[PDB]
């Protein structure tokens, strides 16, 4: 624990926790490839359980990076191609608006206005088919980006069909296990419940609610140790022994579309490094509830660029997560909290830490 890392992490995160009233937090810094861990506060306020390196947090949409990589692995395996029509894998999707909508569009939120959330009313598989058949695009495919669980979530579900594996079994056997992420889960097992933090929303303890395509869009839970290993794997995919997973990671960091200064990968988002910090900090704000942006196709996609700020925010009702890394510097950070606090605060803290260390 080099004093420089200790000092910049504590000087940044302690005030963040105070300002945002975060009940519990874990941080990992990856520096020259090695991880350093920090924890604060409570995984469970009522039961006085501290955050530890073994505490499970809901990753929310950071899960999309696992979905993106699993899809990349399926491409590498020759099971699917991003140029394939969605209907190749879901023949029941016969409605005409689907003509021209490819797995690429699903994976990258560019299908033409699929909504952020699958409606809560969608409970059955038949409800899900009806939803997609009836959905009317606002835009031609490949023209506008609208961040959407219904888009990348469907990509994940379809990406695993040729394997015949469930999404969970595919993720376990093809991503979690080979990377030794042995405390990373789509469904938290009873054996691990003692480590599963509560999220806190308006002071109430909460966990994520079941929903359609939840696993695929926002459903992973993990520890700070496994998430540091996830960052290491994404920093250095060539050290991965499993060839299709190595390739999948590289495919997920390829640049498929540009909007403003940001590039869309599979799950991951990227900017050129050095970044303008106001560009990523301000850009991370949700503004917004719905933010439709024209995109420029990158034809063909640029393979993973080492001089990039690669990142993803995630939230559930009770949790806020952030991951960022810069491959050319062998540098990264994971921030896991059990409160959904504003994105710009996450990115500001991450930038302050990584910039001081690079
Ligand atoms: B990702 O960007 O984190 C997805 N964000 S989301 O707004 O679509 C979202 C998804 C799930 C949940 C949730 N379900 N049960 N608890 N929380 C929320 Cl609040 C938001």
């Amino acid at each position: 624990a080099p004093q420089q890392i200790n000092d910049i992490v504590h000087r940044t995160i302690t005030p963040l926790i105070e300002q945002q009233k975060i009940p519990g937090m874990a941080v990992a810094v990856i520096y020259q490839g090695k991880p350093y861990y920090f924890t604060w506060g409570y995984a469970d306020i009522a039961k006085k359980q501290p955050v530890t390196q073994q505490t499970l947090f809901e990753l929310g949409s950071v899960s999309k990076t696992f979905t993106g990589v699993l899809g990349g692995d399926a491409i590498a395996r020759g099971e699917i191609k991003l140029s394939d029509p969605t209907t190749k894998y879901w023949p029941e999707l016969t409605a005409k608006q689907w003509n021209g909508i490819t797995l690429l569009h699903l994976a990258t939120y560019t299908a033409g206005g699929l909504p952020l959330q699958v409606p809560d009313e969608v409970k059955s598989s038949s409800d899900l088919l009806r939803f997609y058949q009836n959905w009317q695009p606002a835009w031609a495919p490949g023209t506008q980006r609208l961040y959407a669980n219904s888009s990348i979530g469907l990509f994940g579900a379809l990406a695993v069909k040729p394997s015949g594996l469930s999404f969970e079994q595919a993720m376990q056997t093809r991503v979690f296990q080979p990377l030794k992420l042995n405390h990373t889960w789509i469904n938290v097992p009873p054996a691990e419940e003692k480590n599963y933090a509560w999220g806190y929303r308006e002071g109430k303890a909460v966990h994520v609610s079941p929903g359609a395509l939840d696993a695929e869009a926002y459903g992973v839970k993990s520890t700070i140790e496994d998430m540091a290993r996830w960052v290491q794997s994404n920093l250095k995919p060539l050290d991965i022994n499993e060839k299709t997973l190595q390739q999948g990671i590289q495919l997920a960091q390829s640049r498929y579309w540009q909007t403003g200064d940001m590039y869309q990968g599979l799950g991951w988002e990227m900017l050129d490094w050095p970044v303008n910090p106001d560009s990523i900090i301000n850009g991370s704000d949700n503004k917004i509830a719905l933010a439709a942006r024209p995109v420029k196709a990158i034809t063909p996609p640029t393979p993973a660029v080492r001089a990039s700020w690669v990142h993803k925010t995630g939230a559930t009702g009770g949790f806020g997560s952030y991951v960022a890394f810069i491959p050319e510097k062998e540098l990264g950070i994971v921030m896991l909290a059990n409160k959904n606090y504003p994105n710009p605060a996450r990115v500001d803290a991450a930038w302050q830490i990584l910039n001081a260390l690079q």
